[PDB]
């Protein structure tokens, strides 16, 4: 059934979700939406009807050929307005896997792409200052590290119209990416064109890589930093007088070069401090609705309770906390308006990648935390809790270790806040 | 149309342009040209005319086959008096690459080599001393750093043609360049003949080089140091009782053992202060115009404002600075005259060799700026903002670091200039 495949894809276009999960059991299969990282239920069908859906998904695909068969990985990709008949606009490509799941059951993935206040998304203006500094430097590389989920082609898009107007269009930027998803001005984005099969993706994007070295690249932005030859290109790009950012996933920022050496990039090229010019780690976390803004004792009225850790956490500041209301008023949908973006930026020395490359990763991030007057990801969470504008349930959720912070670290970031 | 690409390549060779862009988009293109480093908007033209010249100016070139088509990567070069028709007399290669843009659209880069007071080119007197005796000196390898905008090609004829005047003509020099682009007297330059295809051409390359070797080759010139053959060849014949004079890409004067041992030098031929005689770090900025010469209250009042960073720099000489004058007088098209060029010379000893090869980078730059009384890129950026040859905006936007300068070193540096 194709009228059914159409409204689902519809009704994902128009809540805007990131990804679509349908499950088919033995009698009854379940729709699940991951609509602003959080996963919910959407519908439950009949089994037939489903398997007919994601029939009809996997047969309207680019990889006709190689039939729909169930206990069997497939992977499959349908791109709009090329792929048989026609998508709504706002969606350019759907990554398709469907994965087995029991005897006489089904799992279908779907992963959509889209088309899609400049200074700060939710930044610190430390994070601000640091991010124009990093700008202003002409020769170097900048990683941007995080989950799938984090903001780093926004914020990448962002910097980089920042800095085209910064530089008086007195310079040349050249961007890779495969999706050319983001339209960035004066940046003249190069796609992946004869991408073929998937295992001659890598080497279609190497060959880009090259070609944009071969011109006049000056600042580059490559997509992402995948494989091994890639990093090793853009780290020999860098030595040779060029800029670059880039993006990367990793679980901190300063374990960055743990990746890098997992890739087999040498101790040499990370003990320089003007090579490696910053390092950034982003998660996005849900901003509750101004205007509702209960408080924690009308949170505690209404029903529920904190847990040892929220309440440790709460406990500098009672009142200056606010809390999610179910009412379902007309302001907000569900209370969790938007997103915003909690991050760390560093900025190396040599003092610094001295420690990270001699394994003493807590000497390092002492370092880090009092010499260099830095900020990691838990405090800026709890900066943010402490404002108000998110809760201690998702920021515990997404970043751990928030109450581990010293009762002397949080007085002093709550001085040079309130100071400044 | 083969005329509008005679009238642009006219216009490129008479104003002098590097790099010619192109960009191709679906309702108009945009042509830019890369002139002393900074890039200017030429003209904007219709999407059809652009794309006749893109494939008049494929079509032309010696790659003739693999027709022109649309979102493909493709390199290509024309020679003078050999691709066809003629080209002007002052241009002998321009090399052609053409990238994929968009839906409908193209991007073209040419990169166009010329045919093109002797001992300072805006060189500094303890550069000409270290100059000096690095010629003197009859075994060694020197080094000569930066990007592919600086003068690196300019600087090496002028030593080679003052070693022969110097040498009174009883020693054998011999270049090798793949493209014979600078005439030197007494030099003797090998071209590589039989480059096929591009991937040949190292081949070919290495082949000249063991060719030169097997002459008289007293000291040698190869025109770039690009894979680890070469080097290994180089570092070879630099133990052997030979003189090599070479060029690579490289961030610093002291990140040249960073590449070096990227590509695969081992650390015992880095450590004999006897065999790396020199290292050379070269970058070009735009020369004021001497006669108009505005002062920093004239640009105050004109128009604009320095930054923070600019002011810190400037707060030392506030008089003795000058700034741009875009009056479009008659003296100077632009206000900026021709070029000079910024370089540090570092002459290593034993324990510098010794401190950098252990990986004490903070170490060594302490050495070398205290005890060997050396002088680095923003030092002489500084000097030559002080003096009022060169603007602090195009200096920082070059060479990051100038703010950082302490006032000891910059009182040193001042009474040091003063005092000779
Ligand atoms: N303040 C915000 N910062 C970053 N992203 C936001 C923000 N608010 C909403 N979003 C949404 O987060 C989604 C993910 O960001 P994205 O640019 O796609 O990064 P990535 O490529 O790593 O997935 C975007 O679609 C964006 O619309
Ligand atoms: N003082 C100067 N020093 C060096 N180059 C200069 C100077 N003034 C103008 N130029 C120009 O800089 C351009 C680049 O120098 P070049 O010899 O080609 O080095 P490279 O081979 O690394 O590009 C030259 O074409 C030269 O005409
Ligand atoms: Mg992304
Ligand atoms: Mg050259
Ligand atoms: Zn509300
Ligand atoms: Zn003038």
């Amino acid at each position: 059934v194709e009228k059914r495949a159409s409204m689902l894809l519809f009704e994902c276009a128009e809540m805007r979700v990131s990804d679509l999960h349908i499950k088919v059991y033995d009698a009854e299969a379940d729709i699940y939406i991951r609509k602003d990282g959080d996963m919910e239920l959407l519908r439950q069908i009949e089994s037939n009807t489903a398997h007919s859906i994601l029939a009809s998904l996997y047969n309207n695909a680019d990889d006709s050929d190689a039939t729909y068969k169930i206990n069997a990985y497939q992977a499959a990709r349908i791109v709009a307005s090329k792929s048989r008949l026609a998508l709504p606009p706002v969606i350019q490509a759907v990554r398709l896997q469907f994965n087995p799941l029991g005897q006489g059951g089904r799992y279908l993935i779907a992963r959509f792409l889209y088309t899609d206040d400049p200074t700060r998304f939710g930044f610190h203006h430390s994070h601000a200052e640091s991010f124009s500094r990093m700008r202003n430097l002409p020769i170097g590389i900048n990683i941007i590290s995080g989950p799938t989920g984090s903001g780093k082609s926004t914020t990448l898009k962002n910097l980089l119209e920042l800095l085209y107007i910064e530089k008086k269009k007195k310079v040349n930027i050249i961007s890779i990416e495969d999706p050319p998803e983001y339209e960035i001005d004066g940046t003249a984005q190069l796609p992946i064109t004869n991408v073929e099969t998937e295992a001659q993706r890598g080497e279609e994007y190497r060959k880009a890589i090259t070609a944009a070295l071969r011109s006049d690249p000056d600042i580059i932005m490559p997509g992402e930093a995948r494989d091994a030859e890639v990093i090793n290109l853009l780290f020999t790009a860098a030595m040779t007088g060029h800029q670059v950012w880039t993006s990367l996933h990793a679980n901190n920022a300063l374990a960055i070069f743990d990746r890098l050496k997992d890739q087999g990039v040498d101790e040499f090229k990370l003990t320089d401090p003007e090579l490696i010019t910053g390092l950034v780690a982003q998660r996005l976390v849900r901003k509750l609705c101004a205007q509702c803004s209960i408080t924690l004792t009308e949170y505690i009225a209404s029903g529920g309770g904190i847990s040892d850790t929220d309440r440790k956490i709460i406990s500098g500041h009672e009142t200056s906390v606010r809390f999610p209301n179910p009412r379902a008023k007309k302001c907000c949908r569900d209370g969790y308006n938007g997103r915003t973006i909690l991050a760390e930026v560093i900025e190396p020395d040599s003092k610094l990648l001295r420690l990270v490359a001699e394994g003493k990763r807590e000497d390092a991030q002492h370092y880090w935390l009092t010499s260099l007057h830095g900020m990691a990801l838990k405090e800026h969470a709890w900066l943010k809790i402490i404002s108000g504008e998110i809760c201690v349930m998702d920021a515990v959720n997404k970043i751990s270790g928030i109450d581990n912070i010293t009762e002397e670290r949080k007085k002093y970031l709550f001085s040079r806040d309130n100071e400044i």
